[PDB]
């Protein structure tokens, strides 16, 4: 009859874990009044980043939505945790779940219902440009998808509600374009948000990825993102919301928007939207089209009321599953909206525990990655130490000085140490333990000398000259780099931020002992140094938090041998990437065609033939491993049962009872410590699916041993499901085994794999 | 250090209990941005205007190098720390660095104590033409008495510096003068605020 | 404690250690399911103390008992299944399946911090049944003086069901069952009452 959509809204079931909350839930909502579920799904004003209005007459309160991915935003008394990107860099399972589940701890405890986290896979890395890619994880599907598994795992575990972000194709801020409504000028009347064209087998075999372990940790909810799909909002996209993901993943959560993401009333309503934030907030100015709208929509026939209980009933689903009514997080307190948009008083709450320090730390320790050694590290107990850059101290106006998102001192401000990086993702922090002090301290230890220049090289009088006078004696001089980049731009190119690249020449000019230390939210410039027989030893250290020093001298003096590896490739130039990375245009209508198609970070690299400086899954250690012995054991394999929720992902293979996600065989190899020290390694599997235009290799696994002795060996082992040696079908829309030879491969990296072997199915 | 630290007012904020908010204002509180050592032989060659941190010893040919300096701000956040307490400094000059007046009007309301450092430096070759604070002092304490109930100060200075504008001011709850502590500044002075020993100089 | 501390051994299940010559010596088990601290409860006998009885430096105070029959869930994370045969059984069922979860709270009314060991029991009813059958326990870690905390068990099919000797299988007897909250097997401020059918 008035069937507009191709693709209807399946309605809310429960699905596997949340059975019970389900029937709660629906029971709630068939009480509600069209009024009250206009109340729900529609964001009232508050304290909190968002808060769905409350159905007061069925005790149901207001949830305060919360950023963000490394933990609650805009909030004292808790801790700053490292970035995704920087649990990624550890390769290590036990962190990537500790930290979100200390995230989850402080979330609750500062009275989240609902945490605006994780970022799992928008954006997931077809720009290494990207101004916010710090809050992903692996520029991978495979691990990436891993990574949020475990990142929503440990928030829900704590009592949170997860919004996974941002569904979806949402690789570039430029033209971004939020919805914004105010003075006349709406965002509709100068451009349109930039339109992601991506091809079914792209969305399926790399985009989506990330997003089906979401879904199958239990994540509660998942935001629809800025950009538009082949010219359509995603967040009033059928074929996204409800046909991608709620039909084919069987997602049985909430879509909330994005903060302005909504951009019209009556699609959104059809099109799989469930939550319209901010609503009343941020003075209406980010589009208002829900509310008494919404209830003017219903009340005259125009959105059917039963589409907007499945709604309702997708909300709360998530409310009575994680124990909310029974167990409520106790009241949010702190205005982290900011005056003069909200006028509120701010109270005090001290939720930092015991450990969690220890485990920031250790995640530092874990992930800072050795990229470049001579021979000057680990050091010994030098007795005359250089240091070099505002990144080793504090920023001078204070840790916490550009304000609620990280993002507010003037552009030549010197921030001090990047432990974590701009917008919404960001967090406050109780204080910095910056590298100089850490540094200072061991060189106490050794009865040493230390001297850092932390002024801007280039505008502060006698600062050159103070350099040319420090580093000829020094026995070692540590330069310390940063790259700041934020949420609502991206970088122009991968220069140094601030006066890295003078540091730079300068240290090289006055020193032979030059170790290398950058904190940043993602790949670099140094090529004008990187091959200077002066620069010893180069580090990547990416956002590590509030335990920046402390989480990296033990690894520069030897106490832990680094073993993080890089999450993306590290090319020599911006030239090297997938091309139009980001579209820079005026036009009304900006458009980014992703006619790379899933060849994105090193598939990109490996299928084009170009040599990275640094590969994905590189990373050196203190000492040497040799890979060995080489197993495909088909006889390991088990059925799937401990996954949260199932999707519905049609593959060629089903017979009623088996699914995509069986583990159908598992590889192992034998890793050696074939040096002279302890040391922990990363182990990857890599395998070579075939067909057409097929990428060279695909990550399928990881391992990470712990504290190898010298001369002990460690047995590998990796898990090998269905869908990891799958491919999507087009034509049959459907996931199947292509035939042919699969080289798996086992090693180091993306580009060091000395163990290959064969499989052919049938 | 810690023998010679000189207690000069005490409306009763000292000494420190475990206070959970605490702010810092001043470069004094820091180290010299280029460096302990970037004036050169004779602690005398930096700029009129270089930021340089904690006064720790005088300008000429009484000074000496140091092999690091323990900053009050090192040695305050350890304490903090240890009391699962936040602490932040604002350490540039408060006058001429663009959002600083900002920064600081923000970070001192919700603060439980405000400690500000204040440095004269003085040296060889010339007298001080009169007791004002060296480099943005004066400001540091308007600004630090206009936001803040509970200001402590603490002077490191090579004679009597000028703080009559302040030093009745009832936000001004401690003023304490420290001289010239060489290069264990900071770990001498925190015991003293906190209690683990009482003041005894005069 | 794991196990209840009597004034004397005398007041234990009698015959509990036995010692004989004889070439086949019999332990008669006809104390039936009534050991440690159901046999101390059962018999009316005083323990010096009492079966999960430990102090803290601090006090609790329960409140707010509540019974969601609404918070149910499928075991589906068990390793390995039996087949333990029950009367409830519709073919996609189980006797693991929690089948109603329990809530109350704990505050901190004393003067220092602590942690707390919260403990659920159930009177299920029938003939010559225990007077309390521990179902529950939750320990709160380090809750500040004022502060509360929600404590939390879940309760299986399993949990208030008794084994038929005449059917062979287990069931959920008809009666009232009485669920009991607090401190100690003796220390239970909190109860009330579920009735099945
Ligand atoms: C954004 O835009 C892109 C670009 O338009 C969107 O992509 C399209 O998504 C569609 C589905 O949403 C895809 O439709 C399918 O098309 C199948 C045929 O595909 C061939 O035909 C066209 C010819 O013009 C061509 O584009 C394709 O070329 C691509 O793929 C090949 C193979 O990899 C590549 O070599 C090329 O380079 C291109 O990349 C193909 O050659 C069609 O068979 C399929 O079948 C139907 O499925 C539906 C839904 O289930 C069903 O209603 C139909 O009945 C039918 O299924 C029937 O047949 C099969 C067995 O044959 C059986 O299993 C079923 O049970 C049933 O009996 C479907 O129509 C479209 O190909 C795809 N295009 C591209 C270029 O990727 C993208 O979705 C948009 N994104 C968003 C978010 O909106
Ligand atoms: C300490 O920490 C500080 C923050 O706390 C740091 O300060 C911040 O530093 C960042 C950069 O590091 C700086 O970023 C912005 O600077 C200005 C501010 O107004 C902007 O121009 C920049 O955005 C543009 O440039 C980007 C790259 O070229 C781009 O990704 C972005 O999208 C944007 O470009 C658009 O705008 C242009 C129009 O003028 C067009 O030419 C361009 O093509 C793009 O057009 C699009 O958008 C237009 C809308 O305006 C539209 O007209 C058009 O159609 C199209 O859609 C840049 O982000 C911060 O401002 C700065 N913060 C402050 C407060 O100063 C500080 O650097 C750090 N210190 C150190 C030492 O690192
Ligand atoms: C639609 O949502 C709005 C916004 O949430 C509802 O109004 C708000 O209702 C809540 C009660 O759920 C009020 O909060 C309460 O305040 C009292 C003290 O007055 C306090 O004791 C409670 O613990 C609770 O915090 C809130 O004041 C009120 N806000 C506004 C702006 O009016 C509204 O009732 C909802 N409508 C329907 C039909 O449910
Ligand atoms: C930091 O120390 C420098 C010297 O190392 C101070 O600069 C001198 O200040 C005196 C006045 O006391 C002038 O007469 C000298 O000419 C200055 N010397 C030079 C070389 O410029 C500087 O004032 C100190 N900074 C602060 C903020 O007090
Ligand atoms: C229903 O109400 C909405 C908003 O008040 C309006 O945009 C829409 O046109 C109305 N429909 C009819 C048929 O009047
Ligand atoms: C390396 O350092 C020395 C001084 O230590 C300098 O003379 C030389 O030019 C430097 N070389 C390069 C390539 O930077
Ligand atoms: C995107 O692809 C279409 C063909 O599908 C092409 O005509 C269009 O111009 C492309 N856009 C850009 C910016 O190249
Ligand atoms: C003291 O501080 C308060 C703010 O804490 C301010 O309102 C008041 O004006 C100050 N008084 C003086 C005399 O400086
Ligand atoms: C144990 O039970 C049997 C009857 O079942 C009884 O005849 C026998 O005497 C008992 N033995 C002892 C040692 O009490």
């Amino acid at each position: 009859e008035s069937n507009s959509t191709q693709w209807p809204a399946p309605l809310a079931n429960g699905g596997k874990s949340w059975a019970s909350a389900f029937k709660k839930a629906k029971a709630t909502v068939t009480e509600m009044t069209v009024e009250e579920l206009a109340n729900i799904t529609s964001g009232v004003i508050g304290l909190c980043s968002g808060v769905t209005g409350a159905v007061t007459r069925l005790g149901i309160p207001e949830f305060c939505l919360q950023d963000g991915p490394i933990g609650p935003r805009g909030v004292h008394g808790s801790s700053q945790f490292p970035a995704g990107l920087t649990v990624a860099a550890t390769w290590d399972r036990t962190l990537m779940y500790a930290r979100a589940r200390g995230m989850g701890q402080e979330f609750h405890d500062q009275g989240v219902h609902l945490a605006l986290a994780p970022v799992t896979g928008g954006p997931l890395g077809r720009t290494p440009l990207n101004g916010r890619g710090w809050e992903g994880t692996f520029a991978d599907p495979y691990a990436c998808g891993e990574a949020s598994y475990l990142s929503v795992k440990g928030l829900t575990d704590a009592g949170v509600a997860t919004v996974s972000k941002h569904w979806i194709a949402y690789e570039q801020e430029t033209s971004r374009n939020l919805y914004i409504d105010i003075d006349g000028v709406s965002q509709a009347d100068i451009q349109l948000p930039i339109s992601s064209n991506v091809d079914d087998l792209t969305m399926h075999e790399l985009y989506m990825w990330s997003f089906a372990e979401a879904v199958r940790a239990g994540t509660n909810h998942i935001m629809c993102s800025y950009n538009r799909i082949n010219n359509t909002h995603s967040c009033s996209n059928a074929k996204g919301l409800n046909q991608l993901l709620k039909t084919e993943l069987n997602f049985q959560g909430g879509v909330v928007s994005d903060w302005g993401g909504q951009w019209d009333s009556v699609p959104a309503a059809e099109n799989g939207l469930d939550v319209a934030m901010p609503g009343k907030g941020f003075l209406g100015a980010l589009g208002d089209f829900w509310g008494a709208t919404l209830v003017e929509l219903i009340n005259n026939g125009t959105v059917s009321e039963d589409l907007v209980r499945d709604k309702a009933v997708r909300i709360l689903t998530g409310y009575y599953y994680l124990g909310q009514d029974t167990n409520p997080p106790p009241p949010f307190v702190y205005n982290t909206i900011g005056a003069p948009t909200l006028n509120a008083t701010s109270g005090y709450r001290n939720v930092r525990k015991p450990g969690t320090a220890e485990l920031i730390k250790e995640i530092g320790s874990a992930s800072v990655t050795l990229l470049k050694n001579t021979g000057s590290l680990p050091l010994k107990h030098p007795q005359r130490i250089a240091v070099l850059g505002n990144d080793a101290t504090y920023n001078v106006l204070g840790p916490n000085a550009c304000g609620l998102a990280n993002s507010a001192c003037d552009i030549d401000n010197l921030n001090g140490t990047l432990t974590t990086g701009g917008g919404s993702g960001s967090a406050l922090s109780p204080y910095t333990i910056t590298p100089l002090e850490a540094l200072q301290k061991r060189a106490i230890e050794d009865n040493a000398e230390i001297a850092a220049v932390v002024a801007n090289s280039n505008t502060t009088t006698g600062a050159e000259d103070a350099i040319a006078a420090l580093l000829p004696d020094a026995d070692v001089t540590f330069v310390f780099l940063n790259r700041y980049s934020e949420e609502g731009a991206d970088a122009p190119d991968f220069s140094l931020g601030g006066d890295g690249d003078n540091l730079m020449d300068l240290a090289v000019t006055y020193s032979s002992n030059v170790v290398v230390v950058i904190h940043t939210t993602g790949v670099v410039d140094i090529e004008k140094w990187a091959d200077n027989p002066n620069v010893t030893a180069i580090l990547v250290a990416y956002l590590p938090g509030q335990e920046a020093g402390n989480s990296l001298v033990p690894v520069l003096y030897g106490d832990v041998a680094p073993s993080g590896k890089l999450p993306w490739t590290w090319g020599k130039s911006i030239d090297d990437y997938v091309p139009n990375g980001v579209v820079y245009t005026d036009a009304y209508s900006p458009q980014s065609n992703f006619t790379e198609g899933v060849f994105i970070d090193y598939r990109w690299f490996d299928k084009m033939g170009i040599t990275p400086r640094y590969e994905f899954g590189f990373g050196l250690s203190y000492t040497t491993f040799t890979y060995s012995n080489l197993i495909v054991d088909h006889g390991r394999w088990a059925k799937d049962y401990s996954s949260v929720m199932e999707t519905a992902e049609p593959f060629a293979e089903w017979d009623g009872t088996n699914s995509l996600y069986d583990v159908i065989f598992t590889v192992f190899a034998t890793i050696t410590n074939t040096g002279n020290l302890t040391g922990s390694e990363v182990a990857q599997l890599y395998i070579s699916i075939p067909g057409d235009n097929q990428p060279v290799r695909q990550l399928r696994g990881f391992d990470k041993i712990k504290d190898l002795p010298v001369g002990d060996s460690a047995v590998v082992t990796f898990p090998i499901r269905r869908k990891d040696v799958s491919s999507w079908s087009v034509v049959d829309q459907l996931w199947y085994v292509p035939n042919g030879d699969f080289l798996i491969s086992v090693g180091g990296s993306s580009r060091d794999l000395p163990l290959n072997t064969t499989w052919t199915p049938h």
